[PDB]
């Protein structure tokens, strides 16, 4: 079985164009792959955060997680800082990194020196499960790169521990683009809030939103994304959430107008709300949430214990006892 | 009590300029101050260094210091890897820290990052247990001050919960000179090795080495440093290593000359040698050496995982549990 890496920031909600793309593909991928799904909580201050939201944060990802159907059992839902291999990982490749590969990153009060130094604990938070894959963007380009040149590094100076993972994401989930501009990307951080759905949002206000996507005033159902982007865009949301086939979505509502279609989606958009956000709640308020962090905190040390060994071993710190 | 760290690098060996003016000191205070000897792997690796040569060099400091009577019940004599709170601290302080702070303690194939971010690590190694004094020379002026600021930034950030160090030495030792360059303080790296004598020299070449030190063919044996830098740098060490008052050392020679004196204290360097160096053997090849450092670190870590604690909390890292 091959070994999945995701890195969560705990610093927003993950929309319903995230959980289209990536949360429900990694409920499925999860049975097939040793999925870590780590909580960047050290990451996470690297850049501005109140500390007294930041811990509700870490809690709200976690349970957006397990509400999505990441089984604790299955993948490894952890936070970072409660495994201290991240930080001990980290270090040692920031001593094999160079000043200037850290600072090409940075291109691609003063300036808070995190985020010069993150790239080598990143690099450590994926070596440590033996990573193969990692589904990230384009925009982590640099970072997967900057790691595998790292393991390179470590192999070739102190011995072959370490292994390079590869950017893939197993299987791709639909694109989901901006309610009211269906050229970009559905972003959580839109200054426009009609522009996405948060799987937090109320679920009436999302209803709304589906009401409000810009589309023609009128149209048949085909996915057309050249020349219709606006119906395309809520088809493919239709098609995430229901998991009917986009043809078998045109098939239903032949015949049928925007209106039809815009209301009926607004109304499963509604209800997929309503459901995730109870299973949501029963994760966010209830004691065994800590037990599943724990669990997965242990899983995730049992494994970069090794890891962090070995690479110890090889750069010769601490003791052999 | 006040609580003093001590950190230790694990690459080269102490001379007798080294244990007379600190370890020699520190076997005393650690009576009365509560005292932290940390050897610092992880800031080992931020220069180049052996991995098969690193783990034996941190065994010959930890069987030096054991071996000058540095006191493991008294004292915490740990080695920094083993306790993770550093490099967790360490990565905390990374955050708060400026490049531009960190570039400019840079100035007072290439460059490895960890030359530029271990000043957040050091910072990191002092706080962790609310350490009062730290005895270092000038040279650490610049980390101290940055350890000082970072505190102070932590605590009007988060919360008070970290110690502002200062630099002091609660018992200076007397300060020993190159034996052939009485002008230079001793140093374990000089490019003449007859300039230091090494703890782990062989004891009949430092008496050799008294013998071969650069004085006046004859004279009195008088403390007199401005005149008689040479004779007057070997009655800082008779008396370093006797305890003999120096003014008592001048009436033992009155009516003397340099050969007696000289060959004095070759016997004397002589025999402390070799009595160090049966202490230092008998600690660097016991299986109770492992003890002793897993003693320490155990010490090390109740009290440092308290101070992470504390500063996760503030900064809103991990959980509430
Ligand atoms: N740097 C990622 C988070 C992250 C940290 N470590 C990772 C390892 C793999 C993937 C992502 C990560 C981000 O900014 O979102
Ligand atoms: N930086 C010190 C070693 C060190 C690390 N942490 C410390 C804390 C206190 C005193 C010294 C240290 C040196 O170069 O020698």
């Amino acid at each position: 079985m091959e070994t999945l890496f995701s890195g969560i920031q705990p610093s927003g909600i993950p929309t319903i164009g995230n959980y289209i793309g990536a949360l429900k593909q990694f409920v499925d991928v999860q049975n097939d792959y040793d999925c870590y799904f780590c909580i960047v909580d050290q990451h996470a201050i690297t850049m501005p955060q109140d500390r007294l939201k930041l811990r509700k944060q870490t809690r709200q990802l976690a349970a957006i997680y397990l509400a999505s159907g990441i089984d604790p059992d299955k993948a490894t839902l952890f936070i970072q800082s409660e495994v201290p291999a991240h930080v001990q990982a980290g270090w040692m490749l920031t001593t094999i990194a160079s000043v200037g590969e850290l600072e090409r990153m940075t291109q691609y009060e003063g300036i808070p020196a995190g985020l010069l130094t993150y790239p080598p604990l990143m690099a450590a938070d994926i070596v440590l499960y033996n990573t193969n894959i990692v589904p990230v963007g384009d925009d982590q380009k640099q970072h997967i790169e900057l790691t595998r040149n790292l393991v390179d590094r470590f192999n070739s100076r102190y011995n072959d521990v370490l292994v390079k993972p590869e950017i893939r994401m197993p299987k791709v989930g639909g694109r989901v683009m901006s309610l009211q501009d269906p050229t970009r990307k559905m972003s959580k951080s839109d200054d426009n809030a009609k522009n996405f759905i948060s799987l937090l949002d109320e679920p009436n206000v999302a209803a709304k939103k589906i009401k409000s996507a810009v589309t023609d005033s009128d149209g048949i159902i085909k996915f057309d994304r050249d020349n219709k982007p606006g119906i395309t865009n809520l088809i493919s949301i239709y098609a995430g959430l229901t998991d009917m086939p986009i043809k078998d979505i045109e098939a239903k509502y032949e015949g049928e107008g925007y209106g039809k279609f815009k209301g009926d989606l607004a109304e499963i958009v509604k209800a997929f709300l309503v459901e995730f956000q109870e299973k949501y709640e029963s994760f966010y308020n209830s004691d065994k949430l800590d037990d599943i962090l724990d669990q997965g905190r242990d899983k995730a040390h049992k494994v970069s214990f090794k890891t962090v060994k070995k690479m110890e071993k090889a750069m010769g710190l601490g003791r052999k006892r």
